[PDB]
């Protein structure tokens, strides 16, 4: 009766124009592998520390995650885009990027 | 690669969640502050509930910050930015949500 009216490419463009800083923790799993939401919250404050000191060797500034509330806003952000997901261990949760967001990932550095 | 729109959008709507009410909200009164957004998604929710209780669907700033971020990042809401003040409206993609969500609510019913 009706189609979905916006194209693959349509939708994924409005995906990674909403992506932000959330590319952060999808180069952490997708170069690292699965991992624990904790261990995560560090490795995207690392890259993005590095990234940023690979340009001005004598940066020093926040963290792109400086509480729980930024990495809980920011894993809430790729998880309604359906970007990483996770699996409980008990109360732990191991975050990992989905089929959607390698999609994704490819999609970004093409273009 | 290689998602079809169908497949895509059945990712979106598997992890929409409680975010529905963001979009009928907006959608019903049309495009409105973070902090009007806030109270509305709350009393919209309530009334669903009250006739269907008593806590708020979002019940702190953080449950509702948590909410608009899986929004978002999903580009179903869009917002423009006055000063410290934001303005809410749902987009393309979250109608096409709305109504991906009608065409089910038809096929479950």
């Amino acid at each position: 009766l009706s189609n979905i009216s916006m194209s693959s490419s349509e939708i994924i463009d409005v995906l990674c124009e909403n992506l932000n800083d959330g590319i952060w923790a999808l180069r952490v799993l997708y170069a690292e592998g699965a991992m624990n939401k904790e261990k995560l919250w560090d490795y995207i404050n690392q890259y993005h520390k590095d990234y940023q000191i690979e340009n001005e060797k004598d940066y020093e500034g926040k963290k792109i995650l400086p509480s729980r509330y930024a990495l809980d806003i920011m894993t809430a952000r790729l998880e309604g885009a359906g970007l990483i997901s996770f699996k409980a261990i008990g109360r732990v949760r191991i975050y990992d990027v989905t089929d959607l967001g390698n999609v994704l990932i490819k999609e970004l550095e093409k273009r």
